């Protein structure tokens, strides 16, 4: 019965990042938040990806010394794009089964427009149960 | 040259639980505490398990080719975690360990091989000394940019 | 140029097991003659499965648990893993290291057109036949 | 009770290479020594990488998810450098998950299935290649266990 939209965190506490963004400010923004990863959107809120402490955990012959000249410097290029994505309509339980498939942390919620609206995480769902058996 | 024990969560802030704790404890546990995952120790204070929020997405409130042994084994673990009633049904038991005094970045290897998203950290005896998060190495990554 | 078949461990090599060969038998026969996983076959040398060193390191509602653990890793029939991916003597040796890469397998099993076990090919295999041909 | 030390296969009998090892030395290596992989090893034996039979798989000779930009260009440029790599440093893995010799063997086993390995290096602590424990030691353990 219940929904994504219904226990998601909401967009006006999301702590949001763009491609352009510093894996360092990326960083130190993940560290302070105390999150474990950040969605990454445009200039109007498109979703566009999904950097996680994973990723940023992961980053710490002439090919390899011009690829290490050319990235490690901007979340655009350390971001999973295109992410796994769910609706504020999607059923809550059909969520939690996308968790449990894909193991991720968090499904980042978007409108029909790929707009950024909220964050589903496992919290969000484990609570869910909670104060709905309360 | 730094160790798990220079930044793991230490024992006395650590919430535990025991297999025999209820789902409902458990659950009311990690969402009032807000962390994402609980170790399972027994009475001895030894280690015997790990419960994660992923543990619980399982729970039919929530949620809902191999050998012939595989198949069976992975069937009945899912129907314990499906109906499961206590810690005991829904842990993973026996999790990867790691001691206080080991290399810091071979957890971090560790972590970054399992993709779990802590390691319990114990004693020479079995016994649950520390939790050492993802968070924890990515804050002692940043912290180390001194 | 070359085919599984040039470079494969012949069947008259082999140690197999049945299904209803014990699981402690065959933690026995893979530790004595030092091998990774032995080939299952039945009775005519159909080739009915694949049991790895794996398999017998990972099997080392109370009542339900028990009553499979009784049930099952008693016989290898109930542990190797059914169905396995094989090759035949004529697959070029190119395309089986390359699923050997994809699938991360230890051995694929090579039988001949009626599904007898008639090899086993390696990466050990794989790896020796590129020494041989460089030299 | 047992450990790691007490099933790996110690230092003096381990075949070993290092980076700047050509990758024909190596093959030659494993194929006549008849192991499965090579612990890779700088000129003061720390441990600098694993080679596997596996790796050699990938070689030109031999057989010829949606990621980020970094990690995408990460994974091509490495498959080339197995495919075409001269040296073993073109082909190792490089850090890989080590244990100690007084690590546990159960531990030890667990690590070995939830990675599914062949082998763990194992190490003192700092650094140097003491061992290899092999999923073939563990199960000989395993057997041992007739008692
Ligand atoms: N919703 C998602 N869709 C696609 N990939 C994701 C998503 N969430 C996390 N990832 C990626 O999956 C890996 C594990 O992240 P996490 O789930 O945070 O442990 C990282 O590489 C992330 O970038
Ligand atoms: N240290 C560990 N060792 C073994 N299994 C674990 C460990 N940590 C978590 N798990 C299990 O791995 C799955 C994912 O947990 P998490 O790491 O919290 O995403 C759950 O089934 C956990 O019970
Ligand atoms: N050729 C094969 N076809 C299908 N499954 C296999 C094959 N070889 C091994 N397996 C299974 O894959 C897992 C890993 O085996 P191994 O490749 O021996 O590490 C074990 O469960 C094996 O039983
Ligand atoms: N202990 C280890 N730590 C990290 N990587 C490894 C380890 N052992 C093997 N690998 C790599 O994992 C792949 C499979 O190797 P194998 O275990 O020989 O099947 C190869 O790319 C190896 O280089």
């Amino acid at each position: 019965g219940y929904t994504v939209g219904d226990f998601m965190t909401p967009r006006q506490n999301l702590h949001v990042v763009k491609p352009s963004t510093s894996v360092d400010d990326a960083l130190e923004l993940l560290v302070e938040k105390k999150v474990t990863g950040l969605p990454v959107i445009d200039d109007n809120w498109t979703l566009v990806g999904v950097v996680s402490d994973y990723d940023l955990l992961a980053l710490d012959n002439e090919l390899q010394k011009l690829i290490s000249k050319t990235y490690g410097k901007v979340v655009g290029d350390l971001m999973t794009p295109s992410p796994l994505v769910v609706r504020d309509s999607t059923n809550l339980e059909d969520a939690a089964r996308l968790l449990l498939e894909t193991k991720f942390r968090r499904l980042p919620v978007v409108d029909a427009d790929g707009k950024l609206i909220g964050i589903l995480t496992r919290g969000n769902v484990v609570r869910a149960a909670l104060q709905i058996k309360r």
